This record gives structure tokens, sequence and C-alpha cells, in this order.
């Protein structure tokens, strides 16, 4: 199974500003639809209720300690233990976030889906730090910017490094 992060966040790492993005771009969320299709989305309740529904085509699955948080369409799971056993079968799942989801997870994660945004927005949640050194780019695209998708932003997807014996 493999366990990805999916993130999109500013040159200070900002994922969200009052529970939701502080930036709008459409070819974006595009971008995370194709590359998750087919694959549960693993995300914390406040980030859940920051989409307001559940995003079809996909298992989601809501993380909360609150055991009789239903929403119908979603499943709900309340520790990393439940997520794994719930995706026993899945050969990818994605965390979508909740800062604190990504630090749950971050023991697990063998795969970065990095949205970056070339700009700075007011934000009060962030990607948690990372080193990278134990990560490698495998691919790289800018993303689309135009009318409806003013900043200029890239798409990351980083692999472990593997080592070298000594
Ligand atoms: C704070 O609010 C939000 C946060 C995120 C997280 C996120 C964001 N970007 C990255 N790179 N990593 C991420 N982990 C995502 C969304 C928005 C999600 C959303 O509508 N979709 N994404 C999944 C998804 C899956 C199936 C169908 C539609 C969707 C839509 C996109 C459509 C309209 C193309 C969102 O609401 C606007
Ligand atoms: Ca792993
Ligand atoms: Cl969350």
């Amino acid at each position: 199974m493999i366990v990805s992060f999916m993130v999109a966040m500013d040159e200070n790492r900002v994922i969200g500003k009052d529970n939701n993005l502080p930036w709008r771009l459409p070819s974006e969320l595009q971008y995370v639809k194709k590359t998750t299709m087919g694959h549960p989305l693993i995300m914390g309740r406040k980030n859940y209720e920051a989409i307001g529904r559940p995003l079809p085509g996909r298992r989601n699955i809501i993380v909360t300690r609150n055991e009789g948080y239903h929403v119908e369409g979603c499943e709900v799971a309340h520790s990393v233990e439940e997520v794994f056993e719930l995706c026993k079968n899945e050969e990818e799942i994605f965390i979508f976030g909740g800062a604190q989801i990504y630090d749950l997870f971050l023991p697990y994660v063998d795969k970065l889906y990095i949205t970056k945004i070339h700009h700075a927005f007011e934000g009060d949640t962030f990607f948690p730090e990372m080193d990278m050194t134990n990560w490698k780019e495998v691919f790289v695209e800018k993303g689309l910017t135009d009318e409806k998708n003013p900043y200029t932003y890239y798409y990351h997807v980083y692999e472990k490094q593997q080592l070298v014996p000594r």
C-alpha cells in the first residue's frame, strides 16, 4: 500500500486560512482529481467540512477522534490503524490533509504530491516541515496560469531517496 501525501501549499508552506484555501486555482483541483482517481482520499474532519461535500469517484475517508461522527457518502476512521485496516486492499491512498492528519501518516508516507504556489498568502495552518534529503523528485510540471488561475504554481512528485550502502 503506497501511502501518498497530496498537498497544495504556498512559499511559506501555508495550506489553509480559516479552514479555507487562500487561493482559487480550479486547474490545480482538476490535477488533484485526475491524480487521485480510483484511490481513497484521507482527510481530517475540518478539512472535509472546508470542502463541504464528498468528492465523488473516490473513497472519502474522514479521520476523527469522535466515535459517532458520520456523514452520508463517506467513511469514518478514528486512527491510523483504522485507516490502514479500511484500506487494506488499496494499492495507494492519498493523505489529503489536515496538517495534523499529515503528521499522523508521516511515519508511513512513501510518496509526495506537492503543488507549490509561488506566492505568499495570509495563512494560519501549514504543511509540516520535512527533511527533503530523504526524498527525490521524480516529476515536475508548471501549472496552468491564466484568468481563472492567477498565481504561478508547480506540480512536484517525490519518492524515497534510496541510500547507497557503505
Ligand atoms: C481548504 O479546502 C480545500 C482543501 C483541499 C486540499 C488539497 C487541495 N489541493 C491539493 N493539491 N492538495 C490538497 N490536499 C482541496 C480542496 C478542493 C477539492 C476539490 O474540490 N476537488 N478535488 C478532488 C475531487 C475529486 C473528485 C471530483 C472532484 C474533485 C474536486 C475537483 C474538481 C472540481 C475537478 C479544498 O476546497 C476548495
Ligand atoms: Ca510506507
Ligand atoms: Cl483536518
